[PDB]
């Protein structure tokens, strides 16, 4: 998932080390698992994320703030290309709507202008941002083509919303289980919250996150305290739902994009999507006019001080 800008040191989503190489200036789009593999406590190489990434990073990867350079999400910022007071590039970062911290990048430089997605949910004012408003015309647009491939439908967000909400309404006796990422469907919880009248059930990791969104003060980790509990997405088994129906007759929600078959009778897979439909991304991109479009070519012109920065 991750993309090295070819003939410039941008690496977005991308940790190889041994597999970028010219890589220098290493960006973080948004904290998922997906995209970060590679970071640690040994990372030790500039890194660029947004304020809430920036929050998150630290402390769910101990990666040292003295390698994150945290940059304000829609203004645009200098960086450097070279180790001498030379070349310069800008970075403009845009709210993604992919999850909590969730940025897209746009790159101005000697290459052009490119514009990385990542992932992102489209929204209609996200096409109302000042940096996209100036007639600006991308040369290259790394998309989010995740729901491009037409091999199987995928409902939206509130979809399904509802079909969660519909499948617990039936179920009004019963304990619910539902597995989730790290990240994203923090709302969902809040919603199910209102629609249920009840307290969200955490880990202590989660609450601390829910409180770096400054969320409504819905949830709470004692374990009696609520119906609806949040759990890591790889509790969700057949083993487990023997083990909590032992107790109170639980039922398992598995909100998921992936193709997955319930391996239990009381286990719900919902087919969720957190991504941009075709016909979103269809007026996404005429509006924006982009050049040309890559799914997530001209060689540029790279000073004399950027290929000395791409070796050493
Ligand atoms: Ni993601």
């Amino acid at each position: 998932n991750g993309v090295l800008i070819p003939h410039t040191p941008i690496a977005v989503d991308f940790w190889s080390l041994r597999r970028a190489g010219t890589a220098r200036l290493f960006f973080l789009s948004h904290m998922h698992s997906d995209h970060t593999v590679g970071l640690s406590s040994t990372w030790a190489r500039p890194l660029y994320c947004s304020p809430i990434t920036a929050h998150l990073l630290h402390r769910y990867l101990q990666v040292s703030k003295q390698w994150i350079q945290a940059l304000e999400v829609g203004e645009s910022h200098v960086l450097p290309l070279d180790e001498i007071g030379q070349e310069t590039m800008t970075v403009t970062l845009l709210d993604a709507n992919h999850c909590p911290g969730s940025v897209m990048f746009l790159f101005e430089g000697y290459f052009g202008t490119i514009l990385y997605t990542g992932d992102f949910r489209y929204t209609p004012s996200m096409l109302k941002e000042p940096a996209l408003t100036l007639g600006k015309q991308i040369h290259t647009l790394y998309l989010d083509n995740t729901n491009c491939n037409p091999a199987l439908v995928l409902p939206s967000r509130q979809e399904a919303a509802h079909q969660i909400v519909q499948l617990i309404r039936k179920h009004p006796q019963h304990n619910i289980k539902i597995g989730l990422y790290s990240l994203g469907k923090e709302s969902l919880l809040e919603q199910l919250a209102l629609e249920f009248q009840t307290w969200v059930v955490l880990s202590p990791r989660r609450l601390e996150l829910v409180q770096l969104l400054g969320l409504a003060d819905v949830f709470t980790v004692e374990e009696k305290a609520g119906r609806i509990h949040a759990v890591d997405h790889m509790e969700i088994c057949h083993s487990n739902m023997l083990r909590w129906n032992q107790t109170h007759p639980t039922i398992a929600i598995l909100p998921t994009s992936r193709k997955i078959h319930s391996s239990h009778p009381d286990i719900h897979v919902i087919p969720y999507s957190d991504h941009s439909s075709y016909s979103e991304l269809r007026a996404f991109v005429a509006a924006l006019k982009p050049c040309q479009v890559v799914p997530i070519i001209s060689v540029p012109l790279i000073p004399d001080s950027v290929q000395q920065y791409m070796s050493s």
